């Protein structure tokens, strides 16, 4: 039942973060997190920010982090050992395979704690660093997210800046990064250096490991917009009948003219586009007057034996299958075809080429954005298959804090419905 990626974990793993305030560790984090749950492996964020806020519940200055407050250094430490608890629980009890602690960890002795835990529990531990020195970089990451963030109650930028380059001093104090020549050479970890321009790779163990180095090293913050819509009306659309390769019905094609407009409008600076090699999406990118490419592995979902059938034959043809396939929609898998969890294998590569990209507009089908769109939005695996993604629809979608924002721009062309909800 697990997805191929979630095969090949064995121990449970502990991803530990690295590096001095306003370095990315809780953006990588998130990001990271929501990219493993996606190709199936189920793992949880521990914000150590989150608990000792938490157990704090006031407006600190930076006197809060010195590493002589002797009484805060106490509160952090007890923090972390809770949160640490809470990771064991999640790995022992709850059944998650990889736990994300999301916290400064800038001292050797802090990371022998977590190391020592980690070996009384039999997990692995790989380190992420992020390690950056550019001053333009840190203060656009602290008027990102610092500045209205709940470390601070409404006051001006210029203030909050103040305290936290303060803070930032505090912890430059005790920090010992990763030291592969020495004191970490038996270490598993990746430093991120100057926002992914450099990295250093230590002893990657296993198959998780490297998928995590890999993702790491192909994500970028360079602003941009992703789209994602269908491609317009298909002959089969009308007719009930999934898969198969239909053309445009004349309403896609007015769809696809609308597309074009509507692009026409944006002026979205070197969009690419992206499309399947179904005859529907390729009649939908054609119309738009723009050089695209062709993806095999963005072709719809595979029906295998129900290929071009509608669901009424292949509920009076195959009722088991099909009450099966309700039951377990994520993971059913139609004889001769896919699964979701298939699917969402098959998809990866488009993934990592959407994170190393620009703007990029994606012509597709109904079960593949599906997976797509839950991968930008943090959708698990029993929405992914119900996620609603009509005809004619765009979701526009904007890389915003440590998330995406996603609106749906409804082209003004009608289209039938091919949502089926799942029954009772
Ligand atoms: N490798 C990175 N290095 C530096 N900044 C990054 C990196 N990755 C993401 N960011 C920036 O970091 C900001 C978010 O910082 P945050 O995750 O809250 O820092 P931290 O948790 O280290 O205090 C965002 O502006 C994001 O663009
Ligand atoms: O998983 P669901 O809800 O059946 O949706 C996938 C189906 O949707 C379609 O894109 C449109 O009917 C079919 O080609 C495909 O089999």
């Amino acid at each position: 039942k697990c997805s191929w990626a979630s095969y090949m974990t064995n121990s449970p793993t502990l991803i530990v973060m690295i590096g001095l305030p306003a370095r990315g560790k809780t953006y990588v984090s998130k990001k990271l997190t929501r990219y493993l749950n996606w190709i199936g492996v189920p793992t949880k964020v521990f914000n150590l920010g989150v608990y000792r806020r938490q157990a704090v519940k006031s407006y600190k200055s930076y006197d809060f982090f010195r590493h002589d407050n002797e009484e805060a250094m106490k509160i952090r430490k007890q923090c972390a050992l809770v949160a640490l608890k809470d990771v064991k629980a999640y790995l022992t009890e709850e059944s998650g395979q990889i736990a994300v602690f999301d916290a400064t960890n800038t001292t050797r002795e802090r990371r022998d704690l977590i190391l020592n835990f980690a070996e009384e529990n039999s997990f692995k531990v790989f380190f992420v660093e992020s390690v950056c020195d550019d001053p333009d970089v840190i203060a656009a990451n602290i008027l990102e997210v610092k500045v209205s963030s709940p470390d601070y109650p409404e006051r001006n930028r210029e203030n909050v800046m103040d305290d936290f380059l303060k803070r930032i001093e505090c912890y430059k104090v005790t920090y010992q990064p990763l030291d592969p020549d020495s004191h970490d050479k038996d270490l598993s970890f990746i430093k991120v250096i100057n926002v992914g321009q450099r990295f250093l790779v230590n002893k990657v163990q296993d198959y998780i490991q490297s998928k995590i180095v890999y993702y790491l090293m192909n994500i970028h913050v360079h602003p941009r917009t992703i789209y994602l819509c269908r491609h317009g009306e298909s002959e089969f659309n009308l007719l009930g009948k999934i898969g198969g390769d239909s053309g445009l019905s004349v309403r896609g094609k007015q769809f696809a003219q609308a597309l074009r407009k509507f692009l026409e409008e944006q002026e979205i600076a070197d969009l690419k586009v992206w499309t399947s090699q179904l005859k529907r999406t390729i009649q939908t990118a054609e119309s738009l007057g723009v050089t695209y490419e062709q993806w095999k592995i963005l072709n719809e979902i595979d029906a295998g034996v129900c290929e071009e059938m509608t669901y009424a034959e292949i509920q009076e043809q195959y009722p088991d299958e099909f009450a099966l396939r309700d039951e377990e929609k994520y993971l059913y898998r139609y004889p001769g075809g896919e699964s979701y969890q298939d699917l969402v294998q098959r998809l990866e590569p488009v993934i990592m080429e959407l994170e190393r990209q620009g703007n990029v507009l994606v012509i597709s089908h109904q079960a593949v954005m599906r997976c797509l769109l839950a991968y930008f939005l943090d959708k698990g695996a029993d929405e992914l298959p119900y996620l609603r993604c009509p005809l004619h629809t765009i979701f526009k979608l904007t890389p915003v804090a440590y998330g995406c924002k996603v609106e749906t721009i409804k082209l003004n062309v009608e289209a039938v419905n091919t949502h089926r909800d799942k029954p009772t």
